[PDB]
């Protein structure tokens, strides 16, 4: 059968009305164009394999994954746990290209999403802690599931 | 198109290998198979409500969730948490007929996957808390896609 690679591009992007753990990690799956989204407190190597880690239990093991190169995804330890996983690792092409723009664009959808859910909740700041788990949830379901 | 009705079975099962969030909350989708589980430290309605609210991201809204009579899944918080997303909620058939059995056999199979995954990383009774995650998903993703 003929269809698209299994390949994913990541970022990490900061949204404060997520804090404490304001740094959302997103992986688009360029095939089918689902949306992954996890929150977390800093922007580790770390924090970008749990990230990966539960992308894989939602999504299944792409062949390989696209970023940019901030320092949690070109370090070691990232580098060896993508190794044990067999996934290859890669970046943006050359040619006045930018970064990813699929993962890019998807950032801005969800913070729009995450801020029209919050507003329509009574939260015009930052999202109370016990309720951002269910709201980004929310946000990941309308922005893949019609 | 004719395919099956989306219906969702959970249960909650005991793993003091994860603990101290040794409750795992289960799903499983009887339409495609598919299975989500999420950790926690307690059996309670908020918590069968984050366990839903992860599965819907994850596997989109169900029409109705079929569940055993536990207090978590028949409280007054959790009836109106599932009126809120418009999703019945629906027990077991009378007929000499048991809970829901494909529920209790992923339960089996988590927990089995869960043993083999620990001892293959060396860990002989309970899981490192800073592993837990990451194996978690590994067992789902196993379960999931081969
Ligand atoms: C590997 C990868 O990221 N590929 C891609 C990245 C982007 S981008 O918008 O993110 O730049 C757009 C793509 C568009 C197509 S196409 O079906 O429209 O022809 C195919 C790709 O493979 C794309
Ligand atoms: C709603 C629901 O749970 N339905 C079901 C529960 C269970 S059970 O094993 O969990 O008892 C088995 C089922 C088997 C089938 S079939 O395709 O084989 O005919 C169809 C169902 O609809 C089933
Ligand atoms: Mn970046
Ligand atoms: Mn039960």
């Amino acid at each position: 059968g003929l269809g698209p690679l299994q390949i994913w591009q990541t970022d990490f992007t900061l949204e404060p009305r997520m804090a404490p753990r304001s740094w959302l990690a997103v992986t688009v799956d360029t095939a089918s164009s689902a949306i992954v989204v996890t929150q977390h407190g800093r922007v580790t190597s770390v924090a970008a394999q749990h990230h990966w880690a539960t992308a894989i239990a939602v999504l299944g093991r792409p062949k390989a994954i696209k970023t940019d190169n901030g320092s949690c995804f070109t370090s070691k330890s990232t580098r060896e746990w993508l190794a044990r996983w067999g996934i290859a690792h890669t970046t943006g092409i050359p040619g006045n290209s930018q970064g990813q723009a699929m993962v890019e664009r998807a950032n801005r959808l969800l913070k729009d999403k995450i801020r029209v859910l919050a507003e329509g909740d009574g939260f015009m700041k930052r999202i109370p802690t016990s309720k951002q788990g269910e709201l980004l949830a929310k946000a990941m379901y309308a922005l893949n599931h019609f």
